RNA sequence: UUUU
RNA sequence: UUUU
RNA sequence: UUUU
RNA sequence: UUUU
RNA sequence: UUUU
RNA sequence: UUUU
RNA sequence: UUUU
RNA sequence: UUUU
RNA sequence: UUUU
RNA sequence: UUUU
């Protein structure tokens, strides 16, 4: 009678839920690495946790990009940190050079370092579509904490990030993030 | 093998518990209504809960009335508010009429908004028995709520409550509960 | 052939059996804890004890009330205290508060130090029926004993007592007491 | 499909951790008990508790004994108090008598107030192997607590302790302990 | 084809009927014993006997308690004799103490001098229901006389009784008694 | 696996022994009746009980009888008083007269008061055998006693007796009894 | 379903308790014989006895033996004497001669008088482990008593005894013992 | 025909093997992280590696320590870093504290940043043994490296690590390891 | 029914027993040899023998050595000389050489001359365990011999002996032997 | 009917013998090799061989240390050189590096040069256990011979030997062996 | 068959 | 069924 | 099914 | 039967 | 089939 | 087999 | 299989 | 059939 | 049936 | 199929 046990399980666990926004910053050619799943910290309320373990049942991230002054492209990767010890992932860790036309870091995807959720690319043109957006819902796995902040030192193994790079630095991007999670 | 699944589940979740007590009031013509679940507040005692949900297991009323000065009736509503966004219901949501004696609400029953536990009616006597009372037990429903105090606006769908109305304002009564609940 | 033996078995061990009475007593606001099993003692008569196990097969509580001045509760609650180390329970460790209207401790019934057995109240009122009773027969199980002697530090895991508490402190209640046990 | 079961829910439990250490202490002839698990008190953080019960996983417990002055023995019983009230036992509820070679109390065993984990005894001599130490790993149980904070009050049914005697009051012992535990 | 031989022995053999009446008795607190199965005689009447032996097919007791001057109790407990030698019992040889709130005397019943058919208290209130009443029918058994007419000297084994206790002097209790039997 | 417990069950329980003795006494033409069971108190010694019942799982009586001055008769009554009140029996209770060749007493043996066990009569001549002796082993059954010490009040259902009755003064008897019984 | 009732019956039956301590003992070259079951005493007290019989569930024997001036041997024989006769055997009964490396008595062993349960032989040396012990824990089996107090007369057939012996007086030895007994 | 693909597939791959030796180290209270798998550099030797991955079928691991001054302790604990990311962890990664009798770091034992494959307690005595030494042989799983040469950057998920940490700064220890592995 | 039959027959057969000491001698390094079933002489006692054969059961030895002056080493060879025409072996029969760490001579092995029982080494060390001991117990053999008396012309095929030998003629060694054997 | 074959070809088949003893040897920091199967040389005693190959059945190594002046180690590492051409093997073929906690030489156990049959570390300690030894005993295999006599020229492939290696130059080895094999 |  |  |  |  |  |  |  |  |  |  499996996967049954599986439905009864999660009906007698409460499923917290995290929300996250992050609007009006600039498009980085060297890009940057956004924390996700960091925000949810210590404590009894709905959006927080309990000790330093969680489970994502679902998590869903939505990005938009704006061309402004150039057309120009935004590249949004979704990721899992599956090894992370205490810090926020560099760009050159995900990414063989800092461009974002660059393929993935050979060594750290080898030993699988890192899991690649999702990477979308958007071309944002100030001759046609000059705003475009993306809305992605994936099921979700553990995740592990260091700490019980929301500072890099509390990402563990399992930490969600969103590394965003464009070949523009005047062109704006929004996101936002939702984790529903377990917490037994 | 169902069925033993749930046995072996709750052996894993602390079943917690929340007793309160309110002694003294007088019998209400027009009815109020009280808290019950609300009392359950964000934190990590036994008697408290971690997020915004519980799931009751098992929960007990115990209710009381004492005629003063005349015979008279005292009823008591024990309800579930299947609906709550943040309030303590009102005596003519639950009752058609603000009367001892009213039916229920055609609406409010109609659509389900609340869920009857048990309607108790005491008729204490002057020249008979002056002291009633009644206690109930009753499995439970999941617990929902919208904020982490003990305030009306934290109550939330399957919240807890009991409308006392009678036909005298000078008569008094006693209540007391109990809810065991997980809270994984 | 299970079943049959636990027959057979009890047949060749003595069914000892001990008797108490406890009349006249003041209702009391605050409660009292009464001893049941404690006074089988160390001995050779067919209501003693040889050393410091006893089975009970069968046992009996007798509770009466009494209203006087005026009409009042009285609640009599017989139970087992499944840890005890050689004390008389408190009120407040049986109940949350010392009040007749209170639901129990939710920390002890959560790890289960105490099982209860009955909860009985009886109003007794001075304008109906001023005295009430009440009889409860209920099969028993193992008592431990600390000690030889009838006194607090000889009650051991599995001792049987009875709390009473009410509304008044001038009423007056009995209460009798028998217990059937095996001593092999 | 049972067991199958009971690693499913786990799967989905936090498995959190409490380290303990304590060096440097004297050796009793007279004894002491020391508190294992109490060092786990309400909080959110990895090696906290929700509520008043956690799940004992396993845990392990590390003891040394180092020869002082005179060769001397060593003596330590991890063991379990399944009727704890909100005390740190003494050493004659468990032993006979204060001795480092006493049998255990008859009574408490009997009446199975407490549950021998692992009894050893480290022999040190100055003219041979003075220092001795020995690692010991067991699954767990259920750990009930009576408060929650650090102190004697809050330990509760289920509670670990670990009693201490030799003969000698020069000699020095360490220990060390970590309980690995759900908390659903 | 048993248990249909039960029906047709029956049919054959006179079920002669006797009748009892006691009315008008007061209240006792040291207690009275009465007699009822000693009216039935040696003698060829309906109500009477051939021999030393009667089989009760069924009888029934009717009790009736009203209370005088003051609300009280009064206790009514139906038994048989299973080893009478030509006497009434003491109220001592039934139960522990000569008090209504008493139970049952543990050598006797240890040993079943005595099967308690029936244990009734009624509460008779001046406030209240100052009169009440019951009435009992059972099956019955083997009857054995030790003589011939209607004296103490010829109760034997399987003679019937009621014993009457209670806690005032003044109320007056009223009782009959008839037993169905056959006499082959 | 029936009558493999019965074997299993007695080997846990210990099988205390009590012997008897009482020599030259003068033969009786009214009769006497000997205690034989009665001698067992309560106490903690092989030949004593823990509370108000034994069970006899074998007993032997051993009868002699002597001619003295001229031929003459006695005889043994071995019973058991089922319905032993706290009494040693008359010799009417058990013969119809009292006279060695009476037969037993119609209205107690009716009713099954007493259980024959076996009826010895010895013929002693002084012109033949003079002397004469009989021993009996039979297997034995419950033991109810009214009391801890050796007075004929602590008889209870199941007392063992010896009935001793002849058609001289003159001659002398001698006995002796072994009971072997379990008194868990 | 044997095996079955074996662990049924011991359900109903007191697992009684002895404790016992014996230390600062000095070596024997001549050796002697020490009491172990002779302790449990006629009595009502958990280790105490009814009768002269009692079951040993489980011992546990605890042996120590400390070096004195020179490095020395000792020896430590516990055995059952199946048929004592109210004695504490001698030290050439079990051993061929009173020397610490004799084999057993041949006559005795032949006829099986006594049982050995462990016999340990610890070198204490002055220049190595100075301090050696042994725990040793056993099934048991029936004890038989030919008396009520702790004498040497009341030694019986099964009665348990340590005997000690070794090569120099200097040295000292400390022992303790554990029984768990049913007295039914 | 599975796990027989396992063997032929092995027989194809050579199986390269790399030595370390590691002697007269000082014993650190602080303690100290040893690197073992780092060793395997980029090369075409038998001892090196192609690529960045490298299959360890067997790993060995030779610990010994020597008491200097002082009787003394030395721990070994040898490790996989599942999620090195370029470095040699510290002490505190792994320990809940820098002693020698802490227990491991409960956070990274939970998120199961290493793997611990042995730990090793040494007892080195100055009137004892004063050299002690262990061998270790265990099966390997997958390593992972971030770089080509043998520096600390160059550590991958999979790195293989032995921690020393004892009671003193004086005492020496030496250690060995071998690693078999694949590299295909 | 086979095996059964070895039972019974022995059953039927008086088990013999011999018991021998051998204390205080020196240790030697050119060997010597000791006799161990030679001892059992004709005659009629119970560690006599009839006729020429016994059959051992079983046997056992406890060798044991004290080192004096210098640390040492003691060997002890128990074996069975399965072709004894009535000598005592020597040393250079059972050694290739006269030394401690000599091999077992090659001819009088190939040709099964002995048959090696038990060869056991102890180190005895004056910085360490000076002291040490060894038993061990086996089943036996047939044993004939050559003659009556306790002589070496008595020893015959199945003989059975201990060689010593070590590395000094300082220390000081013991044994002692035990055989139970049939004499049918 | 196989495995039955190899019993009685083997009966048909001389088993011959070779003991070898090499006492008094200076332990060795840089090491040395031993030859243990080069003393069977071309001849026809029991302990030589007819042509150039014998297989051993079976063969026994004993070893022993001991520590002169100051504690220390002896390594001994018994192997077989599966391709010998006619010379001793060196420390540094066997071995990674010459030191006593040395792993093996990576290249020559890749290629399977070398088997090893027991590798043995004793430590002797000065102030504990001066003296330490092992015997080991293991089933052998073909060994061929490159010539006739006992000179390094004449070791073929299957030649057993013996490394051994310390960290002092003064402590003291013996050893000896025995080598079981057919000669057909 | 089960039950005080 | 097997075993001292 | 068996076991303290 | 399976699924959020 | 069972039951007063 | 099912149940707090 | 049954029995003190 | 399984295993370094 | 298997084993030194 | 079972197991941390």
């Amino acid at each position: 009678t499996m996967r049954a046990v599986k439905r009864m399980i999660n009906t007698h666990l409460e499923h917290k839920r995290f929300a996250l926004i992050n609007s009006g910053n600039t498009n980085a050619t060297a890009g940057t690495v956004q924390n996700l799943s960091n925000g949810i910290i210590q404590g009894d309320d709905i959006n927080q946790r309990s000790g330093d373990q969680v489970r994502i049942v679902s998590h869903k991230l939505h990005v938009r990009g704006t061309a402004i002054t150039v057309s120009q492209t935004f590249r949004f990767i979704w990721f899992r940190d599956n090894m992370n010890r205490g810090t926020t992932p560099t760009v050159l860790e995900v990414l063989n050079t800092a461009n974002f036309m660059s393929q993935y870091n050979p060594i750290t995807l080898q030993q699988k370092r890192f899991t690649i959720l999702k990477d979308v690319t958007l071309n944002c043109s100030l001759t046609g579509e000059s705003i475009k957006d993306r809305i992605i819902n994936l099921p979700g796995q553990l995740v592990n904490y260091n700490g019980a902040t929301a500072v890099a030192a509390s990402n563990g193994p399992g930490a969600i990030f969103m590394l965003q790079i464009g070949d523009s630095l005047v062109g704006l991007w929004d996101s936002s993030y939702e984790a529903v999670y377990t917490d037994a």
